[PDB]
């Protein structure tokens, strides 16, 4: 306990979610109106089967919505009064109202008989407030992660607010449908800002999908087009643009086994950690829960890596087995002690390693925990740096450490981190060290009194394998999402006691397998 | 009689209201930038608030918070030659009146009931605006952290930050909380002394928003100077230059892009551009206006020089303003009636405008190889493109020369403000100018002028508000409109 790291009186704060992430689902003429501030003046059934879809449907297969898992949907008090009686509440989706006038009774007590009060109760809910006390409201434990995907349906001002700072940067996509027609009826108005504008808050909106011209079977054969927007996502962008360097310019080398690689050297990446934000790759799905095991790992500076194997995470499985670590000389090892690894010297460096089961409490240097009140009392100092890279342990360690050092900076009460890494294999290995960093800062900001700033992320020799140049080249062609949120469920009173079940990935939609 | 003009529409301040006025901020805080008697701050803080570029037709307004009112002890309240406007739900202006003398600092405290948005929306207003030339926050926490958050960010001009040796935190570029904006330092002072007790130590910041606009134009000079070719003219008169670029301008929420690092003449681009709208060719109703731009290429000796021996002087030929209401139409003298004659170039794009948004064929040209021998001079900016996206309208001139240190910033100005003008006629907002230049260069003479304008950042633009409207866009006056927040550096 003495050894362990105490997280301060204020833990939560600083890391607790202002506002959960959501998603808007619009149909506008092409003079940008939507309605006459009363209902809508035109019909597509096939734009009303998409709103459906599109507001009910949960990620992935043969999902069923549910109490536990489903979607929200955000309204105003005049678009909840625009549904007919019998089709609300919005059926397989949480109905949020915003409203000053009705309670969440009143929305019952408009509802046709009991039976429909009854069934529908925990279907509904009214917020005193706009789409910004929503998202508060949906970023408590009650609803996120719950929701899995909460959506603006909500009408003009509700879109405005939307369309607006703070709300706008918590807006992951847009789902606009454009009616064929220009409706002088229209009173309301919607646009989406444009790239380089003020009112664009620095977002840079871009459209993922646009389907071809369709013709509605209304009865008017009307024209319309789907459009998905999505805000462009610049800081995965840097991450594709240097594959693609790799592929084009990179030199060929061969590994510790032959096994041909296109390489570079020397590149370096920023991720912004401010608000919940968690730099989770979207172009190809990252195992992040290895990523919160193996960090936890290392941060209680762990060597037996059959604590990871049994909780599922195989990643050190081939590392640690009897054949490798004979092979390197470490014959003495039993299976899965891979040595004085990584958080081993975090936590203890230069200490006599022998095996898993000694107890290393107060031996090396525990270089995390002088981090820790460096920064509590003095976070302007320029030592604030950890690493494992020890040339005294190395032969006695498994693998000689990937992600070799890390170094912390202070600015307006925010932490940032520095990692240096030797050797990254963009393919697989970079994005799960992205992940780790961003999880480790989040972490130390916490135990420290500070808010996560940014990441950067400086590459050694930065390569992509041979059999990853085809499927990498590939995923090239994905335009990166928006990035997903991470949120803590429950605290600890020491940093080495948070497990992987403490936190929740949330609004992470990345694209399908290649 | 009015049959050949343009009739605006019903909705012609709709896209050129203000919203909301711009403001600086100032602020004095500790070392760990959180919120102690330095007089020298203090006489930077009324040397700042205070002075003009004072009266109840010329003065600065002050908003601040209703505790920094109360923290003002009394008698220096009102805070003396500024108007103070002071937020507060619960204090109405003759309760703020009431704790004071009175009778004759009524007119200088107004209370808002809401936020900072709420005092900028007022100052907006035809009563506070142009004759309040800068407003200033002052007020607390509160206030300051409206002030640093759109929409109101947005309209910040200038921070005034002074450190002495709540939390006040200026976003870092890049960030959410920035919404765009880059914040950076045209000034940071030495490390300075007050002159009290404690010896206190204490600097000066003064923070803008990058103006990423005007550096592509001083980028555009530093390379031709850098890097451009060396021509000598017809008079033997030096030259950098070099041949094509392009530049891009919002003109969206009113903002006008007038060059702050060296001053633009305002007025006479404004009397000008309307003299082009309305096809006019004679420059005598300019230099009877104090603007003579003209007036060295509509004498006597310039126009026998041109050979045109027939026009008396200021009578300009075919110039212009002319192609672009009457194009191919023949020129007598700038007297005779031309309504009618001619292609107008302007109506014709007015009309498509609102019909058909979409057009690709929505330009005008004054390049006209005909009548060009009839000019006092071929036209350097000679032709313009519109293009509508999301109700807003957009202009792309063409530009044959450009004069990088006079002419360009001029001209600038001069197609920001057709582009705001033809967004009115026509029910739209004003979206972006872009500028093609072909020869762009700097003068010899202007080559170490330039040069030293190049070390001055960039300041945030001006706005355009219309302090009146019109039935016809040809009916435009130079005084139905104000340009607000231009504070450009002094002469070079
Ligand atoms: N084309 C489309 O895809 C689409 C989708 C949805 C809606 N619409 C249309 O949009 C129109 C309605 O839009 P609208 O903007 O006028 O109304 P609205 O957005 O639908 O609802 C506004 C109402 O929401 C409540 N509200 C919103 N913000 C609030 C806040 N900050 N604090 C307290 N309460 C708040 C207020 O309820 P109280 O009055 O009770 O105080 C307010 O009157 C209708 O014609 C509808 O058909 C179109
Ligand atoms: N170091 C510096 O440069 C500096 C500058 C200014 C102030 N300060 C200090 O800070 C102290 C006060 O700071 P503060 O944080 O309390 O801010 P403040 O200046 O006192 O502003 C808060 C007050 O302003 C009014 N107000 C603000 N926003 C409003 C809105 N949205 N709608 C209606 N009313 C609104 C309210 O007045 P009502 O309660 O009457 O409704 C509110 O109580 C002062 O004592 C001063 O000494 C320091
Ligand atoms: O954390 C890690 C660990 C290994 N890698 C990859 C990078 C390299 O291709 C191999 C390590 O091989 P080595 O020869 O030890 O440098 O694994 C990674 O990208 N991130
Ligand atoms: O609107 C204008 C008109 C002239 N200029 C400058 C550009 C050229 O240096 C001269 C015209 O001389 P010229 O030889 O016709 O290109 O004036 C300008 O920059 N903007």
């Amino acid at each position: 306990s003495l050894f362990k790291i105490r997280m301060p009186e204020t833990v939560a704060e600083g890391t607790r979610l202002a506002l959960r992430a959501f998603s808007l689902v619009v149909a506008v003429d092409e003079r940008g109106g939507i309605g006459d501030g009363r209902s809508i003046p035109w019909n597509v059934p096939e734009d009303m089967k998409f709103f459906r879809d599109v507001t009910t449907k949960l990620r992935g297969k043969n999902v069923k919505p549910s109490p536990a898992k489903r979607n929200a949907v955000v309204m105003g008090r005049k678009t909840w009064d625009s549904i007919p009686p019998k089709f609300r509440p919005l059926p397989g989706r949480l109905n949020v109202v915003l409203s000053s006038t009705l309670t969440t009774q009143h929305l019952l007590d408009g509802l046709p008989d009991e039976e429909k009060r009854n069934l529908h109760a925990d279907s509904i809910v009214a917020v005193n407030g706009g789409l910004e006390q929503a998202l508060q409201l949906l970023a408590s434990p009650n609803y996120t992660p719950s929701i899995e995907t909460v959506y603006c349906i909500g009408g003009g001002s509700v879109y405005a607010e939307a369309l607006r700072p703070p709300c706008v940067h918590l807006l992951q996509a847009i789902y606009r449908t454009t009616i064929r027609a220009s409706e002088s009826s229209c009173s309301v108005f919607f646009r989406v800002p444009e790239s380089g504008t003020e009112a664009a808050a620095g977002i840079e909106w871009q459209r993922e999908t646009i389907s071809e011209e369709l013709t509605s079977a209304n009865g008017n054969e009307t024209k319309y087009y789907f459009e998905k927007l999505i805000p462009r996502n610049r800081e995965e962008e840097q991450y594709l643009s240097l594959v693609d360097r790799i592929i084009r310019e990179g030199n060929v080398k061969h590994d510790r086994t032959g096994v041909g690689t296109l390489s570079i050297f020397g590149a370096q990446m920023r991720f912004s950690l401010r608000n919940n934000r968690l730099p989770l790759l979207t172009t190809k799905r990252v195992f992040w829960r290895g990523v919160c095991e193996e960090l936890l790992w290392f941060l209680r500076g762990e060597t037996y890596a059959k604590k990871l194997s049994d909780k599922g995470v195989h990643i050190w499985d081939d590392n640690g087995s009897r054949a490798f670590l004979d092979s390197r000389g470490l014959t003495e090892y039993e299976e899965m002690d891979l040595g004085p690894v990584y958080g081993f010297q975090w936590r203890h460096f230069g200490a006599a390693y022998t095996h898993h089961d000694a107890n290393y409490d107060g031996q090396g240097v525990d270089q995390i925990k002088a981090i820790v009140e460096t920064l509590k009392t003095n976070p302007d100092d320029r030592r604030m740096l950890f690493t494992a890279w020890n040339p005294s342990a190395l032969p006695r360690m498994a693998l000689p450490p990937c992600h070799l050092l890390a170094q912390f900076y202070v600015s307006n009460g925010e932490l940032s981190c520095m990692l240096y890494q030797r050797s990254c294999d963009m393919g697989l290995g970079v994005p799960f060290n992205i992940a780790s960093y961003a999880l480790l800062t989040i972490l130390i900001a916490k135990a420290t009194g500070l808010r996560p700033g940014e990441l950067v992320h400086t590459l050694g020799d930065a390569h992509v394998y041979s059999n990853h140049v085809e499927p990498c080249n590939e995923q090239l062609k994905r335009v990166p999402r928006a990035f997903p949120y991470l949120v803590f469920r429950r605290e600890r009173e020491f940093l080495e006691d948070y497990e992987e079940g403490d936190m929740e990935v949330i609004d992470y939609a990345p694209y399908p397998p290649i």
